[PDB]
């Protein structure tokens, strides 16, 4: 439900946690 966006090693992802 709640949208966070974690970048990894050059990867910034957006993704829903729950």
């Amino acid at each position: 439900g709640v949208a966070r966006c974690v970048c990894r090693r050059g990867v910034c992802r957006c993704v829903a946690r729950r």
